[PDB]
């Protein structure tokens, strides 16, 4: 479904991307959404997809507009328009000014100041998770330690049940790859039908979990309101249920096929972290992006005030202009440039909690499953959407050659 070209957009510039099922999807998400960066693509372009958009192709592009919120507002920053206009989260829906003075409160629950606390919970979990997988020989990873892993480590955080675990990460994911049978708005109003209540309760009686914090917090000196506890909450919760989760699929996949990256990590331990940089750059994950905020020329191109552009902080790192051999993993990549994380004044506030999960997973697993592989005649298939994941991954080893800590 192709929506009417706009009076203002040439035929030229014309490239029907679909950020929800590219059409390239059986190579790789990744390989999918790099298409956009073949010789005969423009540095912008417009997909007639999903309402119709245009998309930065370079990382120069991205980063610029990532850089400049005075032209390029994320008020409106997800595709389809029916998602940017709903989506109100906090801090991301904001602009700065505005938007500082609630950095520093999501800081404070999910920042650095955090993870060095929930240090031990965290490494004890990945090694109880691992330890009882490594004896089956086997396991579906998406399911098995992808999403427990980090998941009940938010919900611990978070002080929540994990029996709710199901119920909110069907929504969640519906606002990141929506399957068809809820609109974004509707996915969000689910969300805040489920925190409201938690909220209030919590803002009556405080206790020390993350959502205490933000709904009891202080934002420049004054008072939080509800309504935006409730939305700061939304967006931490989606933030631990569909990042990490996503993107340990697709190291653990490339892992599971490249035995010579195995071995180097076995071999070189100390490499793990910079091992962590560089998978982050080529299983680079997230394209969210912004709206115009008035008539503006951008690149040799005519954006008119409303026009949406995703800026996929995806194809920053897999620009060859960037870096050279772009879809190769290159653990001593001199200089690993990419925007995984994103960039400008909206920068992830959990990525420290995000490299640790990373980084100690990456350890744990390979220090009890050093050798193990793609499940026989098994096809991986990725999804794409604002967050692009693994459907499924089946892994297998055998159990001789596993070592219990
Ligand atoms: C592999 C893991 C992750 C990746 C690739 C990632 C990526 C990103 C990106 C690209 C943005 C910028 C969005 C924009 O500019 O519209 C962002 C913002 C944010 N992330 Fe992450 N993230 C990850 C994990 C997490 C986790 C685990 C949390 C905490 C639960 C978190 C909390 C946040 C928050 C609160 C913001 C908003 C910052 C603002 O709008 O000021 N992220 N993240
Ligand atoms: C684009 C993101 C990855 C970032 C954290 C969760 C996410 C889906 C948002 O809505 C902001
Ligand atoms: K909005």
């Amino acid at each position: 479904n192709l929506a009417p070209l706009p009076p203002h957009v040439p035929e030229h510039l014309v490239f029907d991307f679909d950020m929800y099922n590219p059409s390239n999807l059986s190579a790789g998400v990744q390989e999918a959404w790099a298409v956009l960066q073949e010789s005969n693509v423009p540095d912008l372009v417009w997909t007639r997809c999903n309402g119709g958009h245009w998309i930065a192709t370079r990382g120069q592009l991205i980063r610029e507009a990532y850089e400049d919120y005075r032209h390029f507002s994320s008020e409106c920053p997800f595709i389809p328009r029916e998602a940017g206009e709903a989506y109100d989260f906090i801090p991301t829906s904001m602009d700065p000014p505005e938007q500082r003075q609630f950095r520093a409160l999501a800081n404070q629950v999910v920042g650095m100041p955090v993870v060095d606390k929930l240090e031990n919970r965290i490494q004890e979990l990945a090694c109880s998770l691992i330890e009882s997988l490594r004896p089956q020989g086997q396991c579906n990873f998406t399911e098995d330690y992808a999403e427990p892993f980090p998941i009940r480590i938010f919900m611990l955080l978070a002080g929540l049940p994990e029996e709710d675990i199901p119920h909110l990460k069907y929504l969640t994911d519906q606002m990141t790859r929506p399957d068809g049978s809820m609109t974004f708005a509707e996915a969000k109003e689910a969300l805040y039908d489920y925190l409201i209540p938690i909220i209030e309760q919590r803002r009556q009686k405080p206790g020390t979990d993350a959502i205490s914090i933000v709904a009891n917090g202080q934002v420049n000196g004054r008072p939080i309101t509800s309504d935006e506890a409730k939305r700061m909450c939304g967006l931490l919760l989606v933030g631990g249920l569909d990042t990490v989760v996503n993107f340990l699929s697709f190291s653990m996949e490339f892992l599971a096929k490249s035995p010579e990256h195995r071995q180097e990590l076995i071999e070189r331990p100390e490499r793990i972290p910079a091992a962590c940089e560089e998978l982050l750059r080529r299983f680079s994950l997230v394209a969210d992006g912004r709206i115009l905020t008035s008539d503006y020329e951008f690149h040799g191109v005519q954006l008119k005030k409303g026009d949406q552009i995703l800026l996929p902080q995806m194809l920053s790192g897999l620009d060859e202009r960037e870096n050279a051999c772009p879809m190769h993993v290159d653990f001593s990549r001199q200089k690993v440039s990419h925007t995984t994380f994103g960039h400008g004044s909206h920068l992830c506030l959990g990525q420290h909690l995000a490299r640790r999960e990373i980084i100690v997973t990456l350890k744990e697993w390979l220090t009890r499953i050093p050798d193990f592989s793609i499940a026989p005649g098994a096809q991986i298939q990725h999804k794409s959407g604002i967050v692009s994941g693994v459907q499924a991954l089946p892994l297998v080893w055998d159990p001789a050659t596993t070592k219990a800590v």
